[PDB]
């Protein structure tokens, strides 16, 4: 080809030949239908061709984390594949839907606090797993956490980071949602785990008072708001124990949130880890197996 | 009947009304209001096999009598569920009894008064070939007139490791041995650990591995690393310690064997008449054979 995008840099991947026939846009994000058998699956796109080689390398450690994955309140991973210069990924559809929506869903009825518990020691569970696997998850959002047709919670895969830079995280959270921004990011300073704790706390809140713990009239004065760490308290009725959980999410000091490890060992929550986690499971993740930054 | 079972079981028409938990009830009899505590178990939601050996455990609950076991009154079965009754011990748990020292120290002769009391128990439990997952200073109790009673539920006929590890990463980790702490098999021994565990609460009023995190404590109860007993306790008393928290289960004293311990075994006559003892420690066989 005399040239002067050269024809075959499309990179082309996959691992079945199953095809999906797509039906809906629900957010990125498609709703499918296989033509195997007609089952429901959710596809994510990812735009491929206009990344550097850096960034596609990157992305391809990102899939093949994501690939690893399994744990029951994590959305399962199906294949991926590549093709017309999109990455494609594959997972589970979450028949419930989103928990943002539940919580709209309520129209101002507060949830009761076991129920907002028990979705709560879920979502702590998948970020254990997360977490000791020194996995940051920058899409830590009610619009990312999925309820299955059993009641089930699963936390979105798709999102998971191994490093994320801080101008970048501050700059998407303008252009799409920022109501999860943690005050060290708001100052620059370094994405780490106590800031997916802080999404995490937002998450909590919205499930305790159906509200964003952190809104204003303009993007700056969000900021400023988030940086001071002064939300609405929530309401009295629910438990101190729960209360106070709400506090030590939105600490201004990353340092001084606790560890997810940390939350799953309150007695409030701990009690509820064996509804939702097998022996096996609650042995292996809890006590067996060794998690570090040394390899 | 057209489509596209439930056991009833009792033994006597005592009533009992609820007063307070403390899945353990407290409960007084309608009859002549003595209080007796009720633990249910739940039974619908279990499979064939699990229910079987229920079934088993409970037969063997029902048929064990000791002076140092609580005592088991009766069962019955209703609404999916199985009820155990048994006598309440006024006195409480050795858990409380000890935090209420408010750190003053124990007399050894209370210790080990306490202890043979258990190592009886035990001995009883060990000699059929069956195991107890619950020797925990929480389940052991004082009569009104003092008497130790180790708690009957908990027995088991066999335990899985992984179970056990996960029961306790979410309930009482402190009595977790090195074995199950490694996925190894549980065993008497394991028991052994547990009771060592209770001997350490009672001489120094605290537990001996405790640590930051789930994590770490398993680390340090593999490594076996625990702060000294008080000096002034007998050197029977901090050798026993020791012995009971060996690394290896093989290298734990039976509890046979801890009772044939000159400081203890003195003191067996005070609680066992000679008919028991003569059949406790000389008659009765038991066998694995079958
Ligand atoms: C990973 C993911 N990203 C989205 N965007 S949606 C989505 C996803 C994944 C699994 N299951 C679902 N279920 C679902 C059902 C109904 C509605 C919505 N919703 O995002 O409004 C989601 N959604
Ligand atoms: C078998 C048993 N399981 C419990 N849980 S409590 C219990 C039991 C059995 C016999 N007697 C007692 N007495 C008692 C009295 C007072 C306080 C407590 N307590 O465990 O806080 C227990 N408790
Ligand atoms: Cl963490
Ligand atoms: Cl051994
Ligand atoms: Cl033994």
């Amino acid at each position: 080809h005399h040239h002067h995008v050269d024809l075959g840099t499309e990179n082309l991947y996959f691992q079945s030949m199953e095809k999906y026939v797509r039906l809906q846009k629900i957010g990125k994000a498609i709703l499918v239908k296989s033509t195997e058998d007609g089952r429901q699956y959710v596809i994510k796109e990812i735009n491929i061709s206009r990344m550097s080689s850096k960034e596609r390398e990157e992305s391809r450690r990102e899939v093949a984390v994501l690939a690893n994955m399994k744990h029951p309140n994590i959305v399962q991973y199906r294949e991926s594949f590549e093709e017309n210069g999109s990455l494609y990924i594959v997972m589970d559809y979450c028949e419930g839907g989103d928990l943002f929506k539940r919580i709209n869903a309520q129209k101002g009825v507060l949830f009761q606090e076991d129920q907002i518990l028990d979705w709560f020691v879920q979502i702590c569970l998948a970020l254990k797993h997360v977490h000791d696997r020194k996995i940051l998850h920058r899409d830590i959002k009610s619009q990312n956490i999925f309820l299955t047709k059993d009641g089930t919670v699963q936390l979105g895969d798709f999102g998971i980071a191994r490093v994320l830079n801080s101008t970048v995280e501050l700059a998407r959270a303008c252009i799409g949602t920022p109501y999860y921004l943690s005050p060290e990011i708001c100052e620059n300073k370094p994405y780490n785990n106590k800031s997916d704790i802080w999404a995490l706390g937002c998450v909590l809140y919205e499930l305790c008072t159906l509200k964003h713990a952190f809104e204003a009239g303009s993007m700056k004065n969000l900021v400023l708001k988030i940086i001071s760490g002064s939300f609405p308290p929530v309401s009295l009725h629910y438990s101190y124990d729960l209360r106070s959980l709400v506090s030590q999410l939105f600490k201004r000091n990353p340092r001084d949130r606790p560890s997810v490890n940390s939350i799953l060992e309150k007695g409030f929550i701990a009690k509820r880890i064996e509804k939702f986690l097998s022996p096996q499971l609650i042995a292996e993740e809890f006590c067996l197996k060794t998690f570090s930054k040394f390899g």
